[PDB]
């Protein structure tokens, strides 16, 4: 069902992640962590202090899809085991909930326009990109189920 979705999606906020390759997307999804640049890393942080719930939408450039979502769990910390990104400098680690680690393909998501960039298709824009909180609801609703996870956890960190 899409109802307890719909419950951590309320008047959340949405920001567009993207990824040079799917490998640093697959640790994410394997640990439950997401590293970014300090300009982005300042903007989540006073997102996630500001917001029920701080969600990001991963896209891996070239491949044409988005590849899930999860929902900040945490701010940015400094001082753990060092996560073994593929660089192309980093800020924290955010802790990470996820909530579909299914893909998505743009050609899907072509009649949902981000108002925070122009109105363009929300597939366009920079690692870090607010989308709207509309656009971002309807985007994260056409991600197909994720039978794997089990919201009622999410919902207990609200």
């Amino acid at each position: 069902g899409t109802s307890k979705l719909k419950y951590v999606l309320q008047d959340a906020r949405f920001f567009l992640i993207k990824s040079n390759n799917h490998e640093n997307v697959s640790l994410a999804k394997a640990k439950g962590v997401w590293s970014t640049l300090p300009v982005n890393e300042k903007k989540l942080n006073l997102a996630f202090r500001s917001a029920r719930s701080v969600i990001l939408i991963f896209s891996v450039r070239e491949s044409g899809k988005f590849q899930g979502f999860a929902r900040l769990s945490s701010e940015s910390h400094h001082g753990g085991s060092p996560i073994h990104w593929v660089l192309p400098m980093l800020g924290g680690v955010f802790k990470i909930d996820w909530i579909c680690r299914r893909e998505l393909p743009f050609t899907k998501s072509a009649h949902l326009t981000n108002p925070w960039n122009e109105h363009k298709p929300v597939k366009i824009g920079r690692d870090g990109q607010e989308i709207e909180l509309e656009c971002g609801t309807q985007l994260c609703l056409l991600f197909p189920p994720d039978e794997s996870i089990d919201l009622y956890q999410v919902i207990h960190k609200m």
